């Protein structure tokens, strides 16, 4: 079905958590929360407060 949203958020989450917990090993500020657009904002702060919340 959507292999091109599926690619794009699939690759942007990996490479997100990736350098995200390389850089920052934390949880995120609102200066780089607030760096990214809407739809990056949603995506990042899903995985994010999923993976967070869940502890997976």
């Amino acid at each position: 079905g959507s292999m091109e949203r599926l690619r794009d958020v699939r690759e942007r989450l990996q490479a997100w958590e990736r350098a995200f917990r390389r850089q920052r090993g934390r949880r995120p500020s609102q200066d780089d929360v607030e760096a990214a657009p809407e739809e990056t904002r949603a995506l990042y702060r899903e995985y994010r407060t999923l993976k967070r919340t869940t502890g997976q």
